[PDB]
């Protein structure tokens, strides 16, 4: 009677759930899992820190709509990875953190085992569900639970604890076959009732100055044609959130993005589609919303997200595709949004875009570029070459890139997210490049970048087509804050370093861009090469604002 | 009537408790605390990731015996820091993590605040106590509690939550000066009963083959002369744990370190001074202890550490200085350890040191050094220059450096610790340099180094006298593992990179060392320069072992 | 080769740690543990709800100074018991909650096992340490850890999770003998340094108007002669906290209890001995302390209790016996406290006691007694018969009994404690009677009593010499609050019921007392009988105050 072991049953269970990639860092007790994963023909990305392996898993989950999988070791390794897990859960990104753990007997009596921690219990606040698979016969069920919990309802992070003793357990191949199974429909459709849709339809029809807010929940739903048909048929102005950019092209004629404050402040009805009324929307109150209570339509899969901040007139609970599909039929043949309202917002968009175009064309000293004329180059490149992932984080480097770099394609812009995390950059680059098989451009603030900068070597080792643009202004916000005391450097200062040399240290290609023309020629060559590159864009230290 | 604010009451409260240094990363809502700390004339070290600012804080606590203070932002920055607090708590290092947090009203209803998290609750498993100062009037009491919890009993990490709204509250200077106070005797002496000492004296006096195990709790106590006087007066051979190296000079004639296996297996009485019978001691059982229950004497400030793993025949609960002083007087004038026991171990030690000296002088090809002849250079240098901090982490780079590099001075060796953390290196380097005012050498595994390597820029930015030695063997354990499939790199491989170039990129000095002679010249020149350096030591990819 | 099993190894380990009593409620999976405990000759008290079995365990711990042991079942049973555990931890009472739990495999995958819960993790905030014993070979060590954690440092609650699969495991009797052991010195003495004692001695010597506050930490320490010698030699007025009553007799001439507010408000030095500066001491501020900062001496075993509320001038950290013993020698031959100060407080005590004596002698209608003339009877009885435990809880029934019923003997008064728990009554009665083997009187508020009233049957079933006096005023605070609406009873009303009938329902003796003479004759007969009794004392519904 032939046997298989815990390593292989786990490998098999994972593949049966359509996982072919893991991002992690090896060591006791999980190194042979990673090796056997690779021997079997599946792929494993080894990082330099588990946090970044974890941010990679998280964004692979957003892009693909199946859980990104992170593999770590016990205690300190697990902790690093659980920080990324927390991030996924907050952003609604499906992810599974697999971590090796130590001996139950010793850990439960707190005796001081190798890398001792109840990792299952410390994971709890940072994930939807935290499980432990103790027995080889329970791996198929455990992985099914983890995948279902990650992708169903509101997607998010799940932790699966893999005690060291799990892997060496044996069981007959005949029994293993009998236990291995594929979950039916792990991310089911959830459809709203007629009267929920009808209440929303009547709000929108009687709106005088409506608006549609698209969030990354809408972008994640992968129903781009449905969402676009709703916008185009209703005639309603729309606004995308940071990662909702590209769902409809950012230069779509119904986009009120360039006149956002005016549109939010002046609307009567606001349709939230896969967008929370959280801090990124000023909680639906204050000066951004005209100091009044709007009448909201909200489409979300989480029922208790409704009324979380402001009362919602028309709550529609269900998956966005189902809900939008039904709303479109309820609104069929109704009048389009008021020409006076839509034309007024278009006039503000054109006037604001002309104002921005002047900034981008302006001239600056060599090596002292500003955020406008530097990011104008990236904008032009991205309009001509839209099938490229855009990774973005920082302060001035984020806000200006979101404003300037138009996305024409959905789920391409990958940014700091709901928590404004600095640290997501290089991990996002590795994952985006692994799952798309297409180029990646990153626009990194120099402070932002240093949270994950050592992963430059990971990008080189896997020869990925990623181009990292460092907005090297020499600091957090600004690069010129005076010494507080004689001989003491200010806390916001960073070395205006040769990040291009760092990239070349690990086999990558380095550029220094002192002018827009130099940034353009470097970017065009980098992306064309298909090789790991870094462009050190030299930005005026005083160009940024703090706020 | 004149007023002060939360910022300054916190600065004054910290200063009153003898804090003059913080390690952190700035941003909302805590940047202006960092600035005013510097304005007032105290020092702030800005890092590239909060985890490494936290590892610095942790080892500053070990070295000085007063809490290392780390300052982070809310949610994601807090999470990064709290991973280091965990480490502090596990290693018994006094540390305070100060983090800004968001708005109470919004976080408590989970509405989606900027960087939303119950950071106070999330910290609880990773610290001794988790507090929050909500009001200006409680800052001095709050900081007093933090410093007492951190340094008293078993020392460890404390989290203090600093809601954004705390800093802008105002109070009169006269009221604030009445509230501000310095705690009396925050880490008190705790003296054991006479019969506790008598029970231990009895076991030692009747031992045939006694051994003293010194742990890093003994080193932390800073009573090096007392511990040395106990060892010399009794004539008992001793064994240092990883960071107890140098407490007594590693070349002391009574050291049994080079014959640890034999000494532990054959002893009858084992005297634990500030050392746990945890995984680093194989839990007081198995082959390493000759498959028998030794008679244990244990000195520890934590009462319930006794009988955690094995029954302790002579528990002595109290601070190590107090206990050792009493034990010495209790053993005064008694005969020394058996000369055939201490002679047997000395013969083993000399024979084992002879075998290692043979390896350290062996010859290897250019760019293909092994761990003996490369680290033999570091050994010779540290014998000549002992007033230098030795930071160390990795697998082969750790085990071989702990074995080969003799520490003649206490609290100089700073390594991975109880959790075997990869990531402590560059943070430890910064704190060590800061608190000692003297040179630091780091012997880093190349995998190890990648967990904090971006902090090279921090080391350069503060112009610290730190020399980083990368044991560049091309991977985890080894750098030569075959491609598991055509064109697919193995998971344990790293780029054999130019880490020297990376250092040069931020204004440091980079060296490549292909031979022991090149490593020696470069190490001597680097330490003597007083400047940030990195030596890329080229190790044979097949040199290291795995299991 | 002869075998033993998990049940017996646990029984043996428990007895070796000097436990002979358990309080609990049986059922799956722990009923045979309770039976075998009894078969072996040890005693088991079965309650009607685990909470009250738990309050019994907690107070057995206070009285004896070794952990009270509660035995419960999984999920809902455990939860009930953990509520008592939390109470023990808050009051610093040594206690161990043993709970059966379900199958690891099923619970860790949250599949819906019988009584599913991670009881080890939900215990965490309510105890000092929460452990789980998975393996038969680890029971001796697990029980040692639990006992050491309960009684060492600051005493408190420990949870030990006993998975169902533990009990049926086998091991050789030869190996069981080898693993069973008795912890050496689980509650060690901890002695303070000379200079800590000397700083306190100098504060007390230079005090103009000193005072000693004795708390239940001092009463728990069982060093009654030491504490009394300190008071009598220094000549310092003293004040006892609720359960510190009787440590010195309440009518001791140096007691300033009857003039408490004046003494706290007018002192310059305050010596806290085993007493926290918490809500029961108004946090050392406000009108009770003259709106000024006192200079404090505090003796406590928990080092970080110091400066928790107010700055402490003379912190003495150590066990009370050790600390008081040393302080007494430092103060030897020094002048006694000022006659003008001690005589002034005595004059207020006498005048206040005369004022109280008039209230107690006053006449009331039959069936409408007040708190003074009713509790005056209990007072007289307790002076004549002091070797009786006094259990007490309620609002008016607590405050008036603490004021009126003088305790002449230590650790006899057992009350609501730090949390002001209603619910501790009948459990306290069962435990007090089990551990003392002497009579118990309970003074219960009628609302208070109903939290544990069904345990009257437990008291009868074990034929315990307990007399429950219900202060039957017909409500919470007052028994006469008008109906808020027509036909609706007010929320503070209770049925003025025949609690004497309820007692007789289970074989006990019932009395109704309508007058002081009737209460006196019933109490004298009840206590003389040595049988379970209840006196239904009919109190005027309008006699109480709410505040
Ligand atoms: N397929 C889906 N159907 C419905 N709602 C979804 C779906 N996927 C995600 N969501 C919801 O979308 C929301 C995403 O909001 P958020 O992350 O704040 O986006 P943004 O920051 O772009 O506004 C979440 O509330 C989540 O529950
Ligand atoms: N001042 C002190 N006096 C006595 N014991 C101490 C003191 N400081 C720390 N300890 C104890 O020392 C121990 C440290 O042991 P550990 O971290 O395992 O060292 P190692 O890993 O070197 O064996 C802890 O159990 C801690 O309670
Ligand atoms: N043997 C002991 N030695 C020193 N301190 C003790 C001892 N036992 C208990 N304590 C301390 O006594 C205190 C009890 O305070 P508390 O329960 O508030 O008493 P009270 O309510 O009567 O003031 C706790 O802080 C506890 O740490
Ligand atoms: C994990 C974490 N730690 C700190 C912070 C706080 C922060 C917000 S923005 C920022 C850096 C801004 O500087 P950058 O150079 O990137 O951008 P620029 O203005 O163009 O110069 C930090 C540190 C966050 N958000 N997350
Ligand atoms: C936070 C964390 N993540 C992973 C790990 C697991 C590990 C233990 S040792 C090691 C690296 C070994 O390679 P290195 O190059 O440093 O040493 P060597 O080539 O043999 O000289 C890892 C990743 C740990 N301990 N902590
Ligand atoms: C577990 C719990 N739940 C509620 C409460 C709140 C409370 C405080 S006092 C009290 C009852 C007071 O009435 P009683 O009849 O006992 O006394 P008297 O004035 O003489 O009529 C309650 C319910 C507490 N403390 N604990
Ligand atoms: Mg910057
Ligand atoms: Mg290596
Ligand atoms: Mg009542």
């Amino acid at each position: 009677v032939e046997l298989t072991d815990g390593f292989h049953v786990l490998i098999d269970a994972l593949k049966m759930n359509d996982i072919d990639t893991m991002y992690g860092v090896v060591g006791i007790p999980i190194t042979n899992l990673a090796r056997m994963w690779q021997d079997d023909g599946q792929r494993f990305y080894s990082f330099r820190h588990e946090q970044h392996a974890g941010y990679a898993a998280s964004i692979a989950g957003y892009i693909e709509g199946k859980p990104g999988v992170c593999l770590t070791v016990s205690a300190p390794g697990f902790l690093n990875g659980v920080t990324s897990l927390a991030h996924a859960t907050t952003n609604c990104f499906p992810m599974i953190l697999l971590s090796g753990s130590s001996e139950r007997e010793i850990v439960d009596l707190q005796q001081g085992d190798y890398e001792e921690m109840d990792q299952m219990n410390v994971a709890r606040p940072h994930c939807k569900a935290s499980f432990r698979i103790n027995s080889i016969k329970d791996i198929p069920i455990g992985i099914a639970r983890a995948v279902r919990t990650a992708v169903s309802g509101r997607p998010g992070g799940v932790y699966v604890d893999l005690p060291a003793k799990l892997f060496g357990q044996t069981i007959s191949v005949e029994e293993a076959n009998k236990l291995l199974f594929k979950p039916i429909d792990p991310a089911p459709a959830q459809i709203p009732a007629e009267d929920a849709i009808a209440r929303a339809a009547d709000l929108i029809k009687n709106a005088k100055r409506p608006v549609i807010m698209l969030g990354k929940g809408a972008a994640y739903a992968q129903c781009d044609d449905e969402i676009r048909a709703l916008v185009e048929e209703t005639g309603i102005p729309f606004l995308p959130m940071g990662m909702a950019k590209g769902l409809l092209p950012d230069n779509h004629p119904q986009s009120a993005a360039a006149t956002r404050a005016f549109a939010l402040a002046q609307c009567d009805v606001c349709v939230l589609i896969g967008a929370r009324l959280n801090w990124l929307m000023q909680h639906g109150k204050g000066k951004t919303w005209g100091d009044e209570l709007k009448k909201y339509v909200q489409i979300d899969i989480q029922a208790n997200e409704m009324d979380s901040n402001q009362p919602i007139a028309a709550p529609v609970v269900g998956d966005i595709k189902s809900a939008v599909s039904l709303l479109r039929k309820a609104l069929k043949g109704a009048p389009k949004a008021d020409a006076e309202w839509t034309g007024a917002l278009k006039a503000k968009v054109d006037g604001n875009k002309a104002k921005l175009a002047g900034k981008m064309t302006a001239e600056t000293p060599s090596g002292m570029m500003n955020y406008s004329n530097s990011l104008g180059v990236v904008r032009d490149f991205m309009l001509a070459n839209p099938d490229i992932s855009l990774v973005n984080e920082g302060a001035n480097a984020l806000d200006n890139t979101r404003m300037i770099v138009d996305m024409l394609k959905p789920r391409k812009r990958l940014d700091s997210g709901t928590w404004g995390v600095m640290g997501i950059g290089m991990g996002y680059c590795v994952a985006a490049a692994a799952v798309t098989g297409k180029p990646v451009i990153a626009v990194e603030g120099d402070s932002a970048f240093g949270f994950s900068g050592m992963e430059l070597e990971t990008i080189c080792r896997y020869n990925l087509p990623v181009t990292v643009i460092i907005m090297n202004n020499g600091g957090i916000y600004k690069g010129n804050e005076a010494d507080p005391q004689p001989g003491v450097i200010s806390c916001t200062r960073l070395t205006r370093g040769r990040y291009d040399m760092m990239m070349e240290a690990f086999g990558g290609k380095g550029y220094v861009a002192n002018t827009p023309a130099e940034l353009k020629a470097a970017l065009e060559e980098a992306v064309a090469s298909g090789k790991p590159c870094l462009i050190n864009a030299m930005i005026d230290p005083d160009a940024g604002v703090e706020s």
